[PDB]
């Protein structure tokens, strides 16, 4: 009974802010690495964040470094993805996932849990 519960999308000026939240049960949250991705209608899943299994290590995609900053609260079993400085770019449906492993990868098949996505849409 894996579950991951997105919510907080919607629409946001490019000089503002938004914060995404994933809910997470039905397995161990602080054993594993969890992440964001996004994708635009007809592209590929892109990766956006991720962070492992503590937070103590964390990566991003090089168009968002300093602009998102992912987290995780290992008591509450909940993923963040804190957008300080979005962008037109930014537009899409983000989804938060779970690592295959307790550290974290770029490669979209080797997350083995999916939520079912938030949009974003930056004016």
């Amino acid at each position: 009974q894996v579950q991951l519960v997105e919510s907080g999308g919607g629409l946001v000026q490019p000089g503002g802010s938004l914060r995404l939240s994933c809910a997470a049960s039905g397995f161990t949250f602080d054993a594993y690495g969890m992440g964001w991705f996004r994708q635009d209608p007809g592209k590929e899943r892109e990766f956006v964040a991720a962070l492992i299994w503590s937070g103590s290590s964390t990566a991003y995609a090089d168009s968002v470094k300093g602009r998102f900053t992912i987290s995780r609260d290992n008591a509450k079993n909940t993923l963040y993805l804190q957008m300080n400085n979005p962008k037109p770019e930014d537009t899409a449906v983000y989804y938060c996932a779970r690592h295959r492993t307790a550290g974290f990868s770029r490669r979209d098949y080797e997350y083995d849990y999916w939520g079912q996505g938030t949009q974003v849409t930056v004016s």
